[PDB]
């Protein structure tokens, strides 16, 4: 599965992005949930430091600490630059169990900072964040995965298949192409609904939808729809909202049929 | 539902006794589980201060407070306890007097309030981990008066008083093992419900005593005139295995109710 997660408003919410080896966010039971997969991560990615979003980080570390063995690998564990709450959690991590002091690597991002993936299938994918706006006191990020590609320019595109080939052949591949850099996965973390021109061009959109501050599925679709996002994951909603907003999703899904709209259930662990 | 819980070996343990609103040790993942539950909660006591059976105290308490503090006991000792709970207040200060927290020494009784009764308490023994008992203090006709009418002992009654007709006699309600190998019968004899842990199917591989297996504790349910037992902490290798062994064992005791918590599901009784 390329994404398992769970989100319940307030109380937990984490999303394991399988294809990088990325876990966004660490609210209380993911490495439960998870078991043995923790082993598997290389980087977390945490967009605040609200305990829903960071109290399963200590499962996370201890299990990989006890079950790895000689072949552990430290965890780099990414969180907004002066996020004190993530610092404080991290540090009593490692002061109150001195077993997992190098087991983790806790590293702060400023906004737009760049980090590059070490995984197979090639290096060509980044993660990077942006500001959003949530408790207006302490920083929180959503954040990108971007991923580096080639396509043709623009004069080159109306040629055949055997033309281009032959273009190719001649001249190369750079020749023919120009580098750009694509949106893959966007995800929010806890904001108001993300700007329009924030999104656009993404290939998954994860957005926070805790209402029927934060942001309310109506403000979000709005910005969907501006953007011209085609497939987007609602998430961080509310157990007393599961069927109001279940019913605005088909509504929406009905209103917006070019739009593949998900959400994770508040009642059970999401897979895609 | 008087007991949900959840409990995977080393992962998270959490077991809430809704007859008391208590909840016994705060795996993570508790507060997401039970939701509005956790604003019912009246006591919560840890067996110890292992990650997966603390975790999910911080956020047992933000929820809650999101009215008196909850008061939370634990083994006296127990620096793992102290040093996340001195972490969650000074870390959060809108949690500082949210919850209060309880060292216990090995037998000290912990009265619950009831109606104003005081008929029941928790009590702790060593398996610092603790184990624990709830006790209801009950009451029984004593023996010589057994054969006297209605009427004879109400009379003996309003002359004597109820205490002189009647003996109290503490029942042990629910024993709960916490963290430990078999427990000993004599500890165990007598409770109504038994929750042992089981972390082990075989007993062949445990590199380090401190945890037990099915067979041994199976053992002192034996030894022991235990009715009905909940094994918990069970281990992710015997994931499948579960049925089977249980399947046995519920065989070889045919007079035992047999039932555990399945290191994939939350528990429901
Ligand atoms: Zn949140
Ligand atoms: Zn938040
Ligand atoms: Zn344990
Ligand atoms: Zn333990």
């Amino acid at each position: 599965m390329n994404i398992i997660g769970f989100s319940k408003a307030l109380f937990s919410t984490w999303i394991y992005y399988s294809p990088e080896r990325i876990l966004f966010d660490a609210g209380e039971g993911v490495s439960t949930t998870l078991g043995s997969k923790v082993y598997a991560f290389k980087y977390v990615f945490l967009t605040h430091g609200h305990v829903d979003h960071i109290a399963g980080l200590w499962g996370v570390v201890n299990i990989r600490n006890n079950g790895m063995g000689d072949r552990e690998k430290p965890l780099d564990v990414f969180y907004p630059e002066g996020n004190r709450a993530v610092e404080e959690y991290t540090e009593f991590i490692k002061r109150a169990n001195p077993d997992l002091r190098f087991s983790f690597n806790v590293h702060p991002l400023k906004e737009g900072e760049r980090v590059f993936l070490r995984n197979a299938g090639g290096f060509k994918r980044y993660v990077q964040p942006f500001r959003t706006k949530h408790v207006s006191s302490e920083v929180s990020f959503g954040y990108h995965i971007f991923e580096v590609r080639r396509k043709l320019k623009k004069e080159f595109q109306g040629l055949d298949s055997k033309e281009i080939s032959r273009l190719v052949k001649e001249k190369g591949r750079d020749f023919v192409t120009e580098e750009y850099h694509k949106k893959v996965l966007t995800i929010s973390g806890d904001s108001l609904a993300l700007d329009p021109e924030e999104i656009r061009g993404t290939e998954l959109l994860i957005h926070e939808c805790t209402f029927l501050n934060h942001a309310a599925i109506d403000e979000v679709m709005e910005s969907v729809k501006a953007a011209g996002v085609k497939k987007v994951i609602l998430y961080h909603i509310s157990t007393r909202y599961i069927r109001q907003l279940k019913s605005v999703i088909k509504k929406y899904r009905e209103e917006m049929p070019d739009v593949e709209i998900l959400y994770m259930d508040p009642r059970k662990v999401f897979e895609m």
